[PDB]
C-alpha cells in the first residue's frame, strides 16, 4: 500500500497521476477499442 495517487494502464503499463483521472479511463478506454 503506498496511497492511490496514481493509476497505472494494465494493458501497456502506462501510469499517470491520481488528478490524471480523465486520462487514465480515457486512455484504457483507448486499448479497450
Ligand atoms: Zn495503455
Amino acid at each position: 500500500q503506498m496511497q492511490p495517487l496514481c493509476f497505472n494502464c494494465p494493458i501497456c503499463d502506462k501510469i499517470f497521476p491520481a488528478t490524471e483521472k480523465q486520462i487514465f479511463e480515457d486512455h484504457v478506454f483507448c486499448h479497450s477499442l
